[PDB]
């Protein structure tokens, strides 16, 4: 499923995203924006051989099962497959835990360096939420 901005930041907050360890609902639509194109099939393979996952492009190194990732975690306990879904719950309660594991969005390489210090309140502007 490729999301809306409005619809995506919408369906985030739904899901309990906004403010989450204090990133506003802008800096998660900034992010999916840079990661996925509101895409939730986006896939990328990384040179290390992990694969990065849907709509925040999350990666089997630590996060998920892809049965092709040798020595990775899945700290999430699901299938990557799961974070393809066009529902997005799978990316949104994998993404609590990746953006609670020390280093806040900074986890997100497109966040740091295409979200973080911008105007992402942008990315919500004109949405009924
Ligand atoms: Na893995």
């Amino acid at each position: 499923k490729v999301f809306g901005r409005c619809e995506l930041a919408a369906a985030m907050k739904r899901h309990g995203l906004d403010n989450y360890r204090g990133y506003s609902l802008g800096n998660w639509v900034c992010a999916a924006k840079f990661e996925s194109n509101f895409n939730t099939q986006a896939t990328n393979r990384n040179t290390d051989g992990s694969t990065d996952y849907g709509i925040l492009q999350i990666n089997s190194r630590w996060w998920c099962n892809d049965g092709r990732t040798p020595g990775s975690r899945n700290l999430c306990n699901i299938p990557c497959s799961a974070l393809l879904s066009s529902d997005i719950t799978a990316s949104v309660n994998c993404a609590k835990k990746i953006v609670s594991d020390g280093n806040g969005m900074n986890a997100w390489v497109a966040w740091r360096n295409r979200c973080k210090g911008t105007d992402v309140q942008a990315w919500i502007r004109g949405c009924r939420l």
